[PDB]
């Protein structure tokens, strides 16, 4: 009863309006890296869950139904195990040299220019990455490659973006 | 001697590296905003000046020299002052209903959708949207409009890209 345990927690997790808001993602993620004292982070800030919350919601209801829910919890699984795996000095953090195998190991092949951009953006002054920051990078990195595809439509490689879904895909992120 | 006190400014927030981090960012934000009763906020977040850092950074240094620091710094200046005009209401707060004006009197004329993304993205429950989330997104809605013109010089209102450079304008950022 897998799914249905799942069911379970989605239900109990979204409350009363049965969506998951940006505050009860943030509240869940922190209850749970709390138990898991190999992984380093500062927290899961406000800000980071409505990103990630906008970045899900497929539907634009401001909130995360079932399905975008179980994608995004789907992912965040498979992808700490990941970071667990990737941490081979267990300084419970990603740094510059272990980043590209964890990536790689979820799936995104990028060139050194990406993963310097992103060591830039996303990791510390040390060049270290915290939990939060990893997680909150692939859910992005995940939605642009899905956005992406779903432009490409002929398969050439290259997409046309508008104005305004452009400013959609960037702002509701 | 209003050049002479901003370059002092700078160089005693950017300290020995003569860059502004998201940290030291972080930090003068949060110093300058407590001298602002009427701008509320729950504060400015690691997360949102990291942001905030990536998307104003164009020599990828991953951090602000003085130009890309007075360019932010003056932007702010202004919106700050926008948002005391249009919070007509003195809530210390900018509620849906003083949003377009906000918007407007900042040269952003965006559609209905648009703007429920926003305040779904940026505001309460009650569709209040306070200080740091206000410059925040504008800090975000004003580059993004910037690289996209930037792409698209003779105003077709569409831009070509393939994945490695959506990544750059999506993930950096
Ligand atoms: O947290 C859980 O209850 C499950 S079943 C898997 C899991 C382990 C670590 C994180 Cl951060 C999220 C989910
Ligand atoms: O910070 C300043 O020196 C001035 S003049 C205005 C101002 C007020 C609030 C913020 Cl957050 C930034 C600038
Ligand atoms: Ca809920
Ligand atoms: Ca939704
Ligand atoms: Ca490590
Ligand atoms: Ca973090
Ligand atoms: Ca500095
Ligand atoms: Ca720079
Ligand atoms: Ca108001
Ligand atoms: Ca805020």
């Amino acid at each position: 009863e897998e799914v249905r345990q799942f069911r379970r927690l989605f239900a109990q997790l979204a409350g009363d309006d049965m969506e998951v808001s940006a505050t009860e993602l943030m509240n869940i993620l922190n209850k749970v890296v709390t138990r898991h004292p190999d992984l380093k982070t500062d927290g899961f800030g406000i800000d980071t869950c409505r990103s990630m919350v906008a970045v899900m919601d497929s539907d634009t209801t401001g909130k995360l139904g079932f399905e975008e829910f179980k994608y995004l919890w789907n992912n965040i699984k498979r992808w700490q195990a990941i970071y667990k795996q990737f941490d081979t000095d267990r300084s419970g953090t990603i740094c510059s040299s272990e980043l590209p195998g964890a990536f790689e190991a979820a799936g995104f092949h990028l060139n050194e220019h990406l993963y310097n951009m992103i060591i830039r953006r996303y990791s510390d002054e040390s060049g270290n990455m915290d939990f939060d920051n990893f997680i909150s990078c692939l859910v992005r990195l995940d939605a642009m490659f899905r956005a992406f595809k779903s432009l490409d439509k002929d398969g050439t490689g290259q997409i046309q973006v508008n104005i305004q879904e452009w400013l959609q895909l960037t702002m509701y992120s």
